[PDB]
């Protein structure tokens, strides 16, 4: 991987593996979704920033604040085949005092074609205390020299599918898998449930029936609050119409809300 | 990835990503073990086999057999981190009637050095029956030409860890996780749970106090049975022993029918 020419934004090739594609013969979404933290990782790297996930500056990390996932929204048009060599390009850009933005274009190396692309929204949070706060002038400025100065947005159509607000499930849900847990595997080095483990959770709801006639085409998430290491989580899925579905992540025990998404699913 | 120069072995690089990697920043055991899993996919690619895990011929496709993996043993002695590019070998050969092996060697790419070594036993099996069958000497001569002739063993040691019987264990357990589930990224292409999800099972009853204060040197893991789709597990585990050894039984939950059984050696970081 490497910093393109001006510097403005990263690029990455990946091979598609064996135990990373699904049914199809073809990547799964979380695969998708994990090889855009690792690009992610990869930019912050190579410009100085840390490389746990969060981001963060000399001043972020004295005054203990990350920068949080708010939304990931995702649109895959083609998965790569297994042996398939995938190229993703990232980049980030600030959105005034609300947070930031991190896009995704993903190519197939050999056509030269978009075969995706994802927009995720974080916002700054205080690590021990979760409250998040607005974006400062100096931890905004440090930032400003590694992103392109005119917008340039992976889902530039206005009133696009990644900015749709999302409704809460109403009980009954129409399908349900209860019960989900984390296990060591769906953990990151800092011991928190990975962001890709929440795609996952949210896609166990769907009926198999479903997975094996369709193929996911979109799909948003908003995140609201952490699974810890030991909680339990019910995932819950209704269908609103190509199908589509709205989700909900909530905590067994209490009915708290995680997380909330949309799905769209195109007929193979 | 690419077969070595005989081309009775294969060769591939890895760099260590970000979400691979556990509390040390560096690979988890399953990554690693899906690193061999998808060295073994290439080199099975490179040679005309089938890609779906089993490394099957038109004879055996015919018949509805398949390779299944009976026995997995790991050793560590430094697990690479993020960024770290680890280069590993791996080649087959036949046992006889009995089944076959596929053994790997990990390396450090930077310093040339010995990072790990793996080998595996492998059954044919019917497919639909699931019942085992001795390899016959029609299905034994086509990879013949693929596999050494001589001996070549990841573990040579003449009592080595990787052949040691292992007992099962009694009720009660010391420690246990119980129902646990797979999901569909658990799942392989063919739906069926991957073989490395079931080394995270047995995983998870290790207490965190272990994993925290410990690195995992050695892991030897039988497989007896599948967990389906919609089945529910239980990980169970007692210490047998400054270095610390466990012994690990995987059991559906309702029945108590046993999946897999193993043994961990830990010592301390
Ligand atoms: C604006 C922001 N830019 N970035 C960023 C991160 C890595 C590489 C380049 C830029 C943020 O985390 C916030
Ligand atoms: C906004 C927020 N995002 N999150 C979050 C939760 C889990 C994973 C990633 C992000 C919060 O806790 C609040
Ligand atoms: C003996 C065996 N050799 N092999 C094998 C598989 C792939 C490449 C080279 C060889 C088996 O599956 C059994
Ligand atoms: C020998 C056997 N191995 N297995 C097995 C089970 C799960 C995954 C991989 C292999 C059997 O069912 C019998």
């Amino acid at each position: 991987g490497s910093l393109t020419e001006d510097g403005l934004s990263y690029k990455e090739k990946f091979v598609v593996r064996s135990y990373e594609v699904g049914s199809n013969k073809t990547a799964t979404v979380e695969t998708i979704a994990n090889l855009l933290q690792e690009v992610g990782c990869n930019h912050a790297q190579s410009v100085g920033f840390s490389t746990d996930g969060f981001a963060t500056t000399t001043t972020m990390r004295k005054l203990h604040l990350i920068w949080v996932t708010a939304r990931m929204h995702i649109e895959i048009y083609k998965y790569p085949a297994w042996g398939d060599v995938v190229e993703i390009e990232t980049w980030c850009q600030s959105e005034g005092r609300i947070g930031t933005r991190r896009d995704w274009i993903l190519k197939d190396s050999v056509t030269g074609e978009v075969t995706g692309r994802a927009t995720s929204k974080w916002v700054m949070m205080n690590q021990d205390t979760r409250r998040l706060q607005k974006v400062s002038d100096d931890v905004r400025d440090e930032y400003l020299v590694f992103c392109p100065q005119e917008p340039r947005l992976a889902f530039p159509e206005e009133n696009n599918r990644s900015l749709k607000k999302i409704p809460k499930l109403e009980d009954p849900a129409q399908y349900s898998m209860i019960g989900l847990k984390p296990r060591r595997a769906d953990l990151d080095m800092n011991q928190h449930v990975n962001n890709v483990t929440y795609i996952g959770w949210v896609l166990e709801s769907i009926p198999q029936e479903i997975v094996d006639t369709h193929e996911l085409q979109v799909i948003t998430l908003d995140y609201r609050r952490e699974c810890q290491q030991d909680d339990v989580v019910d995932s819950l899925t209704t269908t609103t119409s190509d199908s589509q579905f709205l989700h909900l992540l909530r905590l067994s025990g209490d009915g708290q809300e995680i997380n909330r998404g949309t799905t769209l699913w195109r007929k193979k």
